[PDB]
């Protein structure tokens, strides 16, 4: 049911063509927009039947061999964004440092690879008619495919006994389910350190069937009775393409939180006077494309033990419905991995150090995505989160710090103190520690702190924009599948969810149309 190690799967590199191909522009049953998490899965799944073009911006991810290795995580993050690099960065208008993936894998090629499954109550509360037995086959396919039990990590082992010694029960053992306690989840990191992603899943389509298009920027979804017909896309030079969807077929779009929104305004689709007022001819009038956008904040504290401890991948989470913990062990490092501190003037650690994290569920605080330019598609939109504008994410916030808190009062963690002193005041902090212990100074804490835990999603959501079957209203041969669709996470770790969906999709769509 789950991966072995081995070398990262480049096989559909045959089926893989730069953008400037203009023998790639024509007629398909598909095309999907973004080869990321969800994308490449659906374009893998429709390519079982039917003729799929994926086009993605970036380039592929031999360009960039970081990528490929649990150690390389923070060089990819360090690197600086020259709009050619898997990372990109931005700052929401909160003010947080922040990224998204540009490179065929998407944010899978780039992320702390942690493997869960969706909260088994999330479908229920969706209130969408799902086929559950379905879903649970395609974690199945995903997990044989890019998944592992994780090998012992000793940082990883001395978090777990610290979360089980501060109550963070039961002990749930070795567990892909995002359930209440402590577990070891499965991981996109082999037990070698090779990361496996979601374009190992494109290895699953028919390569008679599917065609991938590298350095492909889509800047327009093309209309016809309103019917999605194509999509206008640039090539690395700056030449344009046009590709069509013929007779049944359907475009997806598969662009992230970020990208989704962003087409869809550009194209015409989205509210009716913030288009107006940007001289966008409107397609389809609907008043909540880019808005219900949110970020889980992520909280910490970092520890500088006396004695050198191992780096390590996380693997090990501590689960309460309010709050969801995790910590990674790293090497120091001079250059600051952008967007681990939520500003780049942050102090740098000069030995190994702990970063010990808590997420808010949901969260209930949203923002909006909107347009910097009405025309060029490379150009990043504007994004704002609205960090504990709602109180119950700040309530939910006190309630994780007060948890690390008994974290770092464990005998678990007592050795990777400074200081034999009773108190917390005996570790050496990096950055801001812990508070008093009435709510105000955890407050501040949480609100001055805040970083963002890259679970960002929303923007196209299902019941404001989309219908149960992930079709965008109004609109024929036009759906949208990827993190924008859903308004508070499936669970602490949502690639698994959202690796799951693309595929779950695709067959939907295969059903519907059979
Ligand atoms: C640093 C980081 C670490 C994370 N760690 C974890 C973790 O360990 N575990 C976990 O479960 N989650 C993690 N996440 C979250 C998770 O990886 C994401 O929520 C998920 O991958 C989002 O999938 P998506 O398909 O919505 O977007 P993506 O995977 O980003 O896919 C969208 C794709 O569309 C492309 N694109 C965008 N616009 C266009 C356009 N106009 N034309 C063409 N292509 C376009 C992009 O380049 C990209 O490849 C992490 C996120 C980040 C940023
Ligand atoms: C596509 O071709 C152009 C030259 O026309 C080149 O600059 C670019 O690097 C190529 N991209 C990829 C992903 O091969
Ligand atoms: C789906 O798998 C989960 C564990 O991830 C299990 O709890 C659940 O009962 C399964 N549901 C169905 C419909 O098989
Ligand atoms: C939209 O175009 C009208 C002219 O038709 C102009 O008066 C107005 O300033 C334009 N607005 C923007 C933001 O371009
Ligand atoms: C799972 O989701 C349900 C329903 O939304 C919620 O009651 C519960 O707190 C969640 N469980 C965990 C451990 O987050
Ligand atoms: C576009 O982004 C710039 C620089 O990030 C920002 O400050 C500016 O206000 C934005 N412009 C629009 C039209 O949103
Ligand atoms: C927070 O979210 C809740 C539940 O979704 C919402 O009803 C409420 O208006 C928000 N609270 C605040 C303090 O804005
Ligand atoms: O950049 C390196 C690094 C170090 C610790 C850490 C993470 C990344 C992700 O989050 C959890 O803990």
């Amino acid at each position: 049911h789950l991966a072995n190690t081995s070398a990262h799967d480049f096989s559909y590199l045959k089926f893989v063509y730069n953008a400037t191909d203009t023998s790639l522009e024509g007629s398909y049953d598909y095309i999907v927009i973004g080869g990321g998490t969800s994308g490449c899965p659906l374009a893998a799944t429709l390519s079982e039947k039917y003729k799929v073009l994926l086009l993605e911006r970036g380039t592929i991810a031999t360009e960039y061999p970081n990528t490929l290795t649990a150690d390389g995580f923070a060089y990819n993050l360090q690197q600086q964004d020259d709009g050619k690099t898997p990372v990109e960065r931005f700052v929401s208008e909160d003010g947080i440092d922040n990224v998204r993936a540009r490179i065929l894998g998407g944010t899978t090629i780039i992320n702390a690879g942690v493997y869960a499954r969706a909260n088994i109550s999330f479908y229920s509360q969706t209130g969408i008619e799902w086929d559950l037995d379905l879903v649970n086959k395609t974690y199945e396919w995903v997990e044989d495919a890019i998944v592992v039990k994780p090998n012992n990590q000793s940082w990883q082992s001395v978090i777990g006994e610290g979360f089980l010694e501060a109550g963070i029960l039961p002990d749930n053992g070795f567990s892909l389910d995002h359930e209440a306690g402590t577990r070891l989840t499965g991981s996109t990191f082999d037990n070698n350190g090779t990361r496996h992603a979601a374009d190992e899943l494109l290895n699953k389509g028919d390569p008679n069937n599917l065609l991938v298009a590298v350095q492909a920027s889509v800047e327009k979804i093309l209309f016809s009775n309103l019917s999605a017909i194509g999509v206008i896309y640039t090539d690395s030079d700056g030449n344009s393409h046009q590709a069509f969807v013929r007779g049944n077929g359907e475009v997806i779009v598969s662009a992230g939180t970020i990208g989704t929104p962003q087409l869809l305004l550009l194209s015409g689709v989205g509210p009716e006077s913030y288009l107006s007022s940007l001289n966008i001819t409107v397609v389809q009038p609907n008043p909540y494309v880019g808005q219900f956008v949110y970020d889980n904040p992520r909280n910490f504290i970092n520890i500088l033990p006396p004695n050198p401890i191992e780096a390590s991948v996380v693997t090990v989470l501590g689960i309460r419905s309010d709050y969801y913990q995790v910590s990674a062990s790293s090497l120091p490092f001079s250059t600051p991995p952008f967007s681990l501190f939520p500003t780049t003037s942050y102090p740098l650690p000069n030995s190994t150090f702990a970063h010990i994290v808590s997420q808010v569920p949901g969260p209930l605080s949203h923002g909006s995505v909107t347009l910097n330019s009405s025309s060029d598609v490379r150009i990043a939109p504007n994004i704002k989160f609205n960090y504990y504008s709602n109180s119950t994410d700040l309530a939910n916030c006190v309630s994780g710090m007060k948890k690390l808190g008994d974290l770092l009062r464990t005998k678990a963690l007592e050795p990777y103190k400074a200081r034999d002193v009773l108190g917390i005041d005996g570790f050496n902090y990096l950055g801001v520690p812990l508070p008093q212990t009435d709510d105000a100074s955890f407050e501040t804490f949480c609100l001055d702190n805040v970083a963002s835990y890259w679970h960002y999603h929303g923007g196209s959501l299902v019941g404001k924009v989309l219908d149960d079957s992930f079709r965008v209203m109004g609109i024929k041969a036009l759906r949208v599948v990827d993190a924008s669709t859903f308004p508070y996470e499936p669970n602490s770790h949502p690639q698994g969810f959202y690796l799951m969906l693309g595929r779950y999709v695709g067959l939907q769509i295969l059903q519907e149309r059979s």
